[PDB]
């Protein structure tokens, strides 16, 4: 399990970017976000997260919020 800092969210639209340093940036949309509530993310946020990548490249997968 990795973490690392939101970079940015569109909470309108649902996607942004996870910063991580080492890597390069993950694409983190809505529904890799675990919890309770409305899913969205906010810059700064520290989360928790793994990368599943499928014919359409890495993202962001089981984002769970905090640190």
């Amino acid at each position: 399990r990795l973490k690392g800092k939101v970079k940015w969210f569109n909470s309108e639209k649902g996607f942004g970017f996870i910063e991580v340093e080492g890597q390069d940036d993950v694409f983190v949309h809505f529904s890799a976000i675990q919890g309770e509530g409305f899913k969205t993310l906010e810059e700064g946020q520290a989360v928790s997260f793994e990368i599943v990548e499928g014919n359409r490249g890495p993202q962001a997968a089981n984002v769970t919020i905090e640190a």
